[PDB]
């Protein structure tokens, strides 16, 4: 029911307002149908300088930052619903790119809607300090202000949903952007270029330069007129993110069945949830045994297959490159003498591969699928004896995006949520973003400085 | 080794400044001793006239609002520090006129101490907000300012501490203040008095009117120059508090020993403890007979006697009226059918009456004993089986000081400390006020307003 | 093309979801008409009380206050949408109850829709702080919760738009409400009520209890059960609120036209304005003269008559004692040797009484109509040689609702913006609540309180 | 009275709480004595390895970050008490090596006293949110926490007082710290270090690795384990830091008087002044020859010459480069046609360099001394005739540390205050950090992260 483009889409890049032609091009096949379907603008360095001064131009001139608050809310607003109404078209071209699940691509649209909307009443709310209690010859406040222009990069896995979380927090406060999103997923970053324009952002206050990381990424990095360069993918500040081996830590005082819901739902798209992978579970080991059989059993439910089919739950492998990694991964765990409990292997499923939901247990954080991360429906089962032991896997990476907790103990619940590190936290509950929030609070000043003032009689 | 005053000791009262003469008096004799030991002023409604008018004077020329915030905390501070200096003799002077125990006078006192120097460090933090998110020709601000004139009514039960807890927060704004202390334990409200001038407050910013509740008390509350009126007993603002049935909720699933000591403990004074009286127990049924049998044999140790024994735990009551009420409680209780478990006398200690600790169990909800209140440490223990059941006991009241609940089970736990209406909350500890805080950041506010500030071009 | 109700229209009172029938009532007739309108119940303590249980029962049981904030905020969205549906209905019986133009009722009508949607985004972002730098065996944080039950007691000058000031930011919360209008203005507030139900409120939430002051006011003040008791007119908190004899200070150095236009629009009712009388003006001695001319021209424009002409600025006086008040106000004026520059006298305008727009000169802060108070477009002049004599006239009253200043110079603006109590300040600006803000951000938090809630391991 | 080092004192570098023997050196001479004072090891990359990972065991295993916040405080104020103690050794030292007037050392010591103190106290402060309006069955909030490791790469113009701005701060939220200090002004640092040993900091929380910017920068800013990386002089973020370019805006409607005084204490050291350099003047242009005469007048009395003694007012010029830059730029002032008004060379006095306090007037924005920078008393007078004009010249720079604006009139004064990039701005005041802060409020969050917490039921 669903017809595929009879030619490859070709798209503009986009500056100061208008759509720009490319001169070399990037092709891109759907991951799932290897099919051609979208043209993309490999651009220049000296492309990226043009819309680097059309979002100066933008910035400096008071045509957004100068505006009330209301008047970019209203702009924000307008574009939440053009999204509402081009939902279809826009789930339509990210699973073109993307090979994600249709259904999944709805559901972050409805995010990133929510986050529109969020951005837009977080716009009117930004405030300082005033100090009232210096004396009679003295008042001091502090001011927000943007930041100014913003370089954003964003990754192929998640290109709109990412793209959505950032873009209407950077304009709400002020700020002017510029965007390079991954060239195998561009398509819905410039559809959202059109729907502001569609929904009055004044012109150079979004710009769109497309192409590769060695020319574009690489010149929005060492470009001296960006304010701030927001990396998640990967001149005051420059912000990175982190990865995707999100932990979920089961202790055997929990709800084990709705522990293992969570981490099916976790692995694969159900509907209501949104946008949290997770790759490492962390299972009291007195219990180890009986929850993985649990999870073993819902993970061969997950639905594999045609990404435009609404039941479909894990769609298609992105990039040939996300590929070789993947059987490379299962190939070292296997080796390790990690024990493989179900999937492990890659589906041929007509024109396009698909990851089945993969299951390690038994694995030593010493091993080297435990340092080593990948994007995909692979698990990796970790044991524990001691709330220590837990916390201390839980935090043998970098840094995390997301975590959560299993247990009716408050104590051990308490003791994970507070000493494990990752940015977002469910304690007996789903990891989701989807049917007051810290973005809500927080997302806009995280694009803004303090200016102190000191004022004399 | 505690002398008691050879003669009893005559106060003044306070105003702008300078001690007055009284000219009719209210005699005071210590509690555990039957000693003459104080002589207070029973002022007048023209002298409580004269004390808002002196305070409205120190608030309207700037001697004290107008300060910097700095010069405000460093009188705070030195008050702080003359009070540790002046400990002993402050403890003294309350246990002579309320009968407390020495050592929990001066644990209150390090807690006034500690008081003093958070109303210090929170004058200087004291802000407002700014909205630079108006557009370039608008500009908005909201800054807080001293309430005014602020009158204070404080009870005989806790008479130093309560004016601690209160006071520096309402001076660390810029309010002035005059206070009614109980007529029964009015010293060391005046000898605070004194530290303050010793500290370098100015005149008029803290005046205490001592007399009765039908004179003193009855111009305050009519007095149309306060601009805020504060009862802990009991023109824009009035506040009321609440009562002393603080509930401890203890389940099946918690530490039954440490739950019995916090019972124990917030029912006497232990060393470390300060502040948080309890009276009503509220326990699950499948635990209830072993928990309470627990806490009868701790209750059994506290330590009745002589106040000036540093190891007194309990000390002499304070009004004859307070007498009355324990006798009839009790024997309200009996014929009602609540069972005594231990206690229920006054014992006749020398001069003094001591209340002995005492547990009422099997009382239900609809007992006449669970509706009247009582200052003592006397304990009525209701049982439950359900978390709903619980709440509804705890809540069964007005509105509470303090509450606390134990529980291993986070739902449980969270359910009771979200629910429960109190204004302090423990969970898995004992109840105390002794060795960032919510007065810290709050104390100083509530005696504030906001005005907003809109500022064209 | 307005027509008057054939019969008066007799209302219920509102309980716990129903309309009630009144037994005695209050016959009201419209101040410009002389023509019955309305009939009022005058309900009994026993009312009163059923109310309150109502509200009690509505907040205990969880059915709003356990709701989530989204909940809240969409009932308040749709009665917000409702009131607009029905603006013109609520104009009318505005109108018809207060002699108010229609102009400005429906003006008010907007501010109202607005407060509703404020209080609706303020539901969501209301919040309390976690204290993560306790050390690893603690925990802390504050929560907020609504206060309860809330009595508001509202007057007849603004009828429904103080309500709408007051009653969706207590609603929000999850707080409950008891409300008793002005016996002469009842009819918008149980049109409220209506639109609160049709908007899906639970019953029990809000209720309305129409009657005197002296029955249900004083049933209210002493009942036991009400949490707040917020009085606009006129158990922990208790609020009041302050005068209308809003001071505007113009400087020399000011724009004296605009400043000017800014006297006239703050005393009648102009397009783009809503709800700021001023009643005092204080003005640099030196310009006193031009300034005064400039205001006397302005005000001879402004037009008074029919009220339901969309055209009027001056409705009618709302009830007979208001009436006297202001020939005896200007009576004394003339006797104390005040100069009226113009006005002075209430017109018979067919079968209805209108204030003339009157304003005395040469006022001396010690003269009687200094100190006593009117409502209705009555302006007093004094005159200032320094910036402390303008700020100690100005706070010459006991608390200022609003105040604004007219000055080029930084010094003298924020000298008088800090100094001269009032709640709302505008600095060169119209005072007016018409076409972030401090309602936004504070509105919900006044009905709140705080539980400091504190966990060990 | 002050006696030189009898032979070059040699440092070693500080890791995981002990001293460090250096293998090559960096030989430091007396800027203003040209005699050795100092020997600073040049350490290797290895060497930051071992401190970014005694700094990563620090964080890690609980020694800091773990701490009750009091305990940090306690540490914080014990140092800063030490340093207070040991100011005459620190400014001798910094004098030592850097060349700046002694009076203006020891100010700068107590701003940095000061810093710590404030440290001390936010770091009790640091707090998130609750959400307990979610409903029953869910509750959330915002936890702040450490953001980890930093490094921290500091300057030689203000080599402690940059230090004290942020390390306190950064201690204070429980990160750990290596700090690489500039190779001419390495020792006040490592004072510094040994300052917090003896105030009790666990060993590896702050650790200070000297060398160059090619060897032990480049492996800092390289490091995968560092968290933050904040420059100053110049892995989720990276601070970067701006330049000394800061306007003062006069107007014609300011004090004259005063705007001169702030200019001249702007750019040398006047008792009572910390820390605010100076560099561009705007002033309008109907004035311009009236108050550069007034600077000019004042600039000359500036005492130049030996930094020992104590009425020194401009000190040596720190290192060699720093020398050809100033000739330099005075030259290409000339050669374009600024007008010198007065100053232009560099004295030779004795052993040392010292840079006269230097103005040109008449300067474009076009001209190449408009662009390029410099430190030393050096001054370039814009003028101009709209506030747009002023704005406009003073946002030239690409990001300001500082500002003023003098004037009287509230538009002008708002304008430039919120149009101009600056973090920190004066309005008709000296710009000084000298005898609620910003930094108070914001210092410590600045390293943190937030964790949002999300718990059902």
């Amino acid at each position: 029911t669903v017809s595929l483009p009879l030619k490859p889409r070709e798209f503009g890049f986009f500056i100061d307002g208008e759509w720009r032609a490319g001169k070399d091009f990037f092709d891109r096949s759907s991951p799932a149908h290897d099919v051609p379907v979208t043209r993309i603008p490999r651009c220049t360095r000296e492309d990226l300088d043009e819309a680097v001064a059309a979002a100066r131009r933008a910035f400096e001139n008071g045509s957004w930052a100068g505006l009330a608050a209301a008047d970019r809310a209203a702009v924000l607003l307008k574009a939440a619903g053009l999204l509402r109404e081009r939902r279809d078209d826009i789930a339509y071209w990210e699973v073109l790119e993307n090979g994600k699940p249709i259904s999944q691509a709805k559901g972050e649209i409805d995010h990133c809607i929510a986050c529109f909307e969020m951005a837009a009443g977080a716009a009117r709310m930004l405030h300082g300090d005033t100090f009232n209690n210096l004396g009679e010859g003295l008042f001091g406040m502090v001011l927000r202000e943007p930041i100014g222009v913003v370089g954003l990069i964003t990754p192929w896995n998640f290109p709109f949903m990412i793209l959505c979380e950032r873009a209407p927090f950077i304009l709400a406060s002020g700020c002017t952007l510029v965007v390079k999103p991954a060239e195998v997923t561009s398509a819905t970053t410039l559809l959202l270029a059109e729907i502001l324009a569609d929904a009055g952002l004044p012109k150079g206050v979004f710009n769109v330069v497309t192409g590769t990381g060695r020319t574009v990424g690489q010149a929005m990095t060492e470009h001296q007129d960006i304010d701030m360069l927001s990396f998640t993918g990967s001149l005051k500040k420059l912000g990175l993110e982190l990865g995707g081996k999100n932990p979920i830590v089961v202790f055997a005082d929990s709800n084990l069945e709705d522990a293992a819901d969570a981490v099916a739902f976790g692995i694969s798209f159900n509907t209501g949830q949104c946008c949290v992978s997770s790759s490492r579970l962390i299972v009291e080991r007195s219990v180890a045994e009986k929850f993985e059989r649990l999870v073993v059993a819902k993970m061969e439910k997950i639905r594999v297959g045609d990404p435009f089919d609404p039941e479909t739950q894990i769609g298609a492998i992105t990039t040939e490159a996300q590929n070789k990694t993947i059987l490379d991964y299962i190939a070292k765990g296997k080796a390790e003498g990690a024990k493989l409990l179900c999937g492990g292997g890659i589906v041929d499923f007509g024109k396009g591969q698909y990851i089945q939901p993969t299951l390690f247990t038994d694995v030593k954080p010493s091993m080297g699928i435990a340092r080593d991360e990948i994007f995909g429906p692979v698990l990796a089962s970790f044991h524990f004896d001691t709330v220590d032991e837990a916390i201390a896997i839980a935090n043998d990476t970098v840094y995390g995006l997301a975590a959560s907790v299993w247990s009716k103990d408050i104590d051990k619940a308490l003791a994970v949520t507070r000493r494990v590190r990752a940015g977002r936290f469910w304690v007996n509950t789903i990891m989701s973003g989807g049917p007051g929030r810290e973005a809500g609070l927080y997302g806009v000043e995280e694009y803004t400085q303090i200016k102190s003032v000191h004022i004399e009689t």
